[PDB]
This record gives C-alpha cells, sequence and structure tokens, in this order.
C-alpha cells in the first residue's frame, strides 16, 4: 500500500505520525455552530 | 501502491506524517454552520 | 504507482506527507452553510 | 556551494482538504 | 556544501483536514 | 557537509484533524 520512509542525519525536531488507514471517519479540522 | 521517500542530511524541524489509505471518511477543513 | 522521492542536503524546516491512496472519500477544503 | 539563506515560514498549512488559511509577510532583506 | 541556515517557522499545520491557520512572519535579514 | 543550521519553530502543530492553529515568526539573520 505504503512503503513509507523519513531518513534524517541530523534533526532538532524529529516528528513523525503512521496511521495504518483511515476508514469511515468524518475529520474536521475546524468546526463552528 | 506509492514508495515514498524523504532524505534530508540535516533537517532543522522534520515533519513526516503517512497514511496507508483513506477509505469512505468525509475530510473537511474548515466547517461553519 | 509512484515512487516519490524528496531529497534535500540542507532543509530548514522539512515537512513530508505521504498517503498510499485515497479511495472515495469526500474532501473539502471550506464549507459553508 | 556557500549559501546564506535566512526563511521566515508562518501559518504555513500542510494536508488534504486545506481550509481557512491566512498570512502576511513582511521583508526588509538588503536594506 | 556550505550554508549558513537560519528558519523561523510558526504556526505550522500538518495533518488530513487542516482547519484555520492564521500566521504573520518578518525578515529583517542582510541589514 | 558543513552547516550551520539555526531554526526556531513555534506553535508546530502535526496529525490528522488539525484545528485553529495561529503563529507569529521574525528572523533577524545576517543583521
Amino acid at each position: 500500500g505504503l512503503m513509507a520512509q523519513m531518513a534524517t542525519t541530523a534533526a532538532g525536531v524529529a516528528v513523525g505520525l503512521a496511521v495504518g488507514h483511515v476508514m469511515g471517519s468524518a475529520l474536521t479540522g475546524a468546526f463552528s455552530g
């Protein structure tokens, strides 16, 4: 599906998030009434 | 499907997000009533 | 499908997002009532 | 080769379905 | 090769379904 | 190779469904 790879020799701040898959999920950034 | 690769010798701030796949998901950035 | 590759010798801020594929998903940036 | 780089990124939005984004930038280089 | 880099990132939003993002940037390099 | 890097990250938001993000950045490099 996806062979992701991050390779950093020198990283001041290394942030990495991996999600296997998203199925039937409603993702909303900002919501207002 | 996708052979992604990020290679940085020197990164001040390295941010990497990997999602295997999105299936049947309603993604909305900004929502207003 | 896609052999993506990002190669930076020196990056102040390195941001990389990889998605395997999007199937049957309604993606909306800005939504208004 | 040699390169003096000064970058100022503000309000950077990365990702699928990016919503409202606002940004104000100002440069006073080589002054 | 040799590179003097100065980066200033503020308000960086990364991810799916990014909402309201605001940012103000200013550069006074080489002054 | 040789590289002098100075990064200043503030208000970095990483993840799915990122909401309100604000950021102010300023650079005074090479002055």
